[PDB]
């Protein structure tokens, strides 16, 4: 068995998890959709590159039965690229706001000092959402299920081989095929928020000693529930799999920061998350996340 700390441990990410991910999308609304000079060339270049590896149609069924189909231009080489970004962001802004709230309810993150709760939250809140969208990853139909809005994968020239190559899509086919528990997805965001070496964190022992909690937690849970040889080494897998996630969440801050450089896009939050100006310490440079983490959970 686990101790009763563990299971503890495991009892209040699990409640947090229940409160804080609307996991069919149901208070997603009031969403952007897609319309009815020379070292420039590089950076578009370049953004041209960062954009068209991750190419979605976008699928939105009514109450009543119909179904819009939205499929994205082909690269004429203009502003077209960009057509998907202002309702990128905005579901990427409400699922940001979920996993603030999700970090709020935990006990050992409420107790650190404020400044460390904005460095994590900003280290890991990509990582968080990606561990979130992956539990609504449909791998044989290539699909993102976001209760009435679905993300289908547009196949290129190669095929199913070729998508593998992108390293977001290889991470949500290979993390889907673990077919893990509730209990270890939860898990997963936990030693990811706790991460003792993200950029600005000061307790990072305390940190270090809790990211180290969780994951004897997560180990023990897999000895115990799934005690076969055949699960011998999936703790470790799931490890490989947070590194890669974190190796991801770096190439895609960078992709970010060089679209946003180039046709602005990011809302105010996504601004603060990844270090963007608009207008001296860490809580008068993020006033949004320091707002979003004062005030009382629903």
């Amino acid at each position: 068995g686990l101790t009763e700390e563990q299971r503890m441990m495991i009892r209040e990410l699990m409640d947090a998890q229940m409160k804080t991910f609307d996991t069919t999308f149901s208070h997603f609304k009031n969403f952007r959709l897609p319309g009815v000079s020379r070292e420039e060339a590089a950076k578009w270049s370049q953004v041209r590159k960062d954009l068209c590896s991750l190419k979605v149609s976008l699928q939105l069924r009514g109450e009543d039965g119909s179904v819009w189909n939205y499929k994205p231009p082909a690269d004429s080489g203009g502003k077209e690229i960009f057509s998907l970004l202002p309702h990128m962001a905005d579901m990427s802004t409400y699922m940001f706001k979920g996993i603030i709230s999700f970090a709020k309810v935990i006990s050992y993150f409420r107790d650190l000092p404020i400044e460390d709760q904005i460095s994590l939250l900003k280290g890991a809140a990509f990582e968080l959402c990606q561990l979130r969208f992956n539990t609504v990853f449909n791998a044989e139909t290539g699909t993102w299920e976001c209760g009435r809005l679905s993300y289908c994968l547009e196949d290129t020239a190669g095929g199913f081989q070729q998508l593998l190559l992108e390293p977001m899509l290889k991470f949500h086919y290979m993390l889907k095929k673990l077919q893990l528990h509730e209990e270890e997805y939860v898990l997963m965001q936990a030693i990811s928020l706790f991460s003792p070496d993200r950029p600005g964190v000061l307790q990072h022992r305390v940190v270090d000693q809790l990211q180290e909690q969780f994951a004897i937690t997560l180990k023990s849970y897999i000895e115990c529930n799934r005690p076969q040889p055949a699960h011998r080494f999936l703790f470790l897998k799931i490890m490989a799999m947070l590194t890669e996630l974190r190796s991801i969440n770096a190439q895609h801050t960078q992709r970010l920061l060089r679209i946003q450089d180039i046709h602005p896009f990011a809302t105010p939050l996504m601004q603060e998350l990844f270090g963007i100006t608009g207008s001296s310490s860490l809580t008068e440079r993020h006033k949004i996340l320091h707002r979003l983490l004062q005030e009382g959970s629903p």
